[PDB]
DNA sequence: TTCAATGAAATATATATTTCTTACTATTTCTTTTTTAACTTTCGGAAATCAAATACACTAATATTAAAACGCGGGGGACAGCGCGTACGTGCGTTTAAGCGGTGCTAGAGCTGTCTACGACCAATTGAGCGGCCTCGGCACCATGTGACTTAT
């Protein structure tokens, strides 16, 4: 059954603490959007304990903002999390909005 | 009978296992020198009393009056069951880019010496505003000297 293998997952994934984003993607992210900031007189410099500071709160606000999504899609009795709900979850804590 | 084959016991040896020993390294502790906290007066300014004296928010009493509570009904909406369907999950199969380890190198972080330059503090001048006093010019009044006129010597 799916269930069983999903929910196995789930167990792992809720005892694990490692990062789930590819670590130079991530950089290069990074990278190229402080990159965009820039003038073009210069480019900027960045550190590694910068980028796993930066991806560790990054984390911490999605997996906030996952959790609330999930349970507004409890709330309107579907276990599928969709447009609205998300549009709802980010609305409703409404940061630098 | 005499000799040969076999069995039993002691012994020598091979082997595997355990323990001692030793090398290497990481951790803990002793030692010396340096920063940083610690102890001592000082004085000024903040903070703890003491006496007013004036806003200030209940607590009383009371009518109009808007607001709130009770009751019956009805139509709207929440809820539930059945049904068609699809969109997200899954099952494999490749293949793609992530992860890690070396390689260089050059833009850039970090500590130090130095000079310049803002800036806090203090001193003194200046401007501005408000009276207050001084000073000069002006009507009301009496005082005054001279000309005109008259009289008698």
């Amino acid at each position: 059954t799916p269930s069983e293998l999903a929910l196995y997952e789930i167990r792992k994934y809720q005892r694990s603490t490692d990062l789930l984003i590819s670590k130079i993607p991530f950089a290069r992210l990074v990278k190229e959007v402080t990159d965009e900031f820039t003038t073009k007189d210069q480019d900027l410099r960045w550190q590694s304990m910068a980028i796993m500071a930066l991806q560790e709160a990054s984390e911490a606000y999605l997996v906030g903002l996952l959790e609330h999504t999930n349970l507004l899609a409890l709330h309107a009795k579907r276990i599928t999390i969709m447009k609205k709900d998300m549009q709802l979850a980010r609305r409703i804590r409404g940061q630098f909005i």
